[PDB]
């Protein structure tokens, strides 16, 4: 049922959540250079994409199977997982957007070339 996201599937999604959520201009223009404001408007497009992609459950939080497929083909699945599982925590401030926005911060810092390697 899960299914890798080519950069074709990545820019739809971008482009259906932009339409979706009625993103401004100015915000498609920093996402454009993978500039994330620390803002709500922000951080719900990060959690709309990820929906779409299969790497966040609004009630189960970071999927994490799905994200060791996406990232990991070619690696060591193990030290992708671990990394993943350092950005997994609990929905502790009770919102999904703040929640998927927090994971992927996390994750980025450290292995942002492994996130542009996965979309192929
Ligand atoms: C437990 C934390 C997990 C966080 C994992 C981080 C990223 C997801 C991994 C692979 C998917 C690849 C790209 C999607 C990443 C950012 C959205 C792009 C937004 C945009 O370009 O407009
Ligand atoms: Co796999
Ligand atoms: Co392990």
């Amino acid at each position: 049922e899960f299914t890798v996201s080519t950069t074709e599937d990545l820019q739809r999604y971008r482009t259906e959540c932009v339409s979706s959520l009625n993103i401004p201009a100015d915000y498609v223009e920093k996402f454009k250079k993978w500039e994330f404001p620390e803002d709500d408007t922000t951080m719900c497009y990060i959690k709309c994409v990820f929906n779409k992609m299969q790497l966040f459950d609004d009630t189960e939080g970071p999927l994490v199977d799905n994200l060791v497929h996406q990232l990991a083909h070619g690696r060591d699945a193990e030290e992708v997982r671990t990394e993943v599982l350092k950005c997994v925590d609990k929905n502790t401030d009770n919102n999904a957007c703040h929640w998927a926005f927090r994971g992927f911060k996390c994750f980025q810092k450290n292995n942002l070339s492994l996130i542009k390697a996965s979309i192929k």
